[PDB]
């Protein structure tokens, strides 16, 4: 196994997985690592699973379709580890925790979002379709590109949304177009 969180990159109290060498702080995972459970798979683990037992699974899909399905266990557990691929940039930290907006000629968004937030939602099962978290998720990087304006620190949001819109074609098979 790892010695260091494979979202954080730090040392500390790690849950081990027992089907791949990764390694977890216990609210680096997503889903939380769970309390009991041996052997444990971790979410990276589960994934792979889903694509294993559905080889077709990984063929091309429309984001308009993916965004209509359900929030079912497998649906959910593909935003759970988007969500996760995001945490694992270092970048998410400006977009983790609840933010405030006090700056010479800009105004806050109408409807503040971050990270912690969504995982709150996930945890909750408050999204029904997967069009819910991933309306959530671009709306944090909307948010940022409106409030900081022409101020350089709005590429931020452009380089974590990159790697949102990466992992989110990659996960749910997105089809490739030019
Ligand atoms: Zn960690
Ligand atoms: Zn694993
Ligand atoms: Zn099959």
């Amino acid at each position: 196994n790892s010695n260091i969180c494979e979202v954080c990159n730090k040392w500390g109290r790690l849950f081990c997985c027992d089907t791949c060498p990764r390694s977890f702080h216990e609210h680096c995972h997503i889903p939380s690592v769970e309390a009991n459970k041996n052997p444990w798979s971790c979410i990276f683990c589960r994934i792979k699973t889903i694509q294993e037992r559905c080889p077709e699974s990984q063929s091309g899909h429309q984001e308009s379709e993916v965004l209509m399905r359900q929030m079912l266990p497998e649906e959910q557990l593909k935003c759970e580890f988007l969500l996760l691929k995001v945490y694992c940039d270092s970048k998410s930290c400006f977009f983790a925790s609840e933010p405030y907006y006090n700056r010479e000629g800009s105004q806050g968004p109408q409807k503040p979002m971050w990270l912690n937030k969504v995982k709150t939602s996930l945890n909750e099962q408050m999204y029904t379709r997967v069009e819910g978290f991933v309306q959530d998720m671009r709306l944090i990087f909307h948010n940022h590109k409106e409030f900081y304006r022409e101020d350089k620190f709005t590429r931020l949001g452009i380089q974590v949304q990159d790697i949102f819109e990466k992992n989110f074609r990659n996960i749910f098979a997105i089809q490739e177009t030019s």
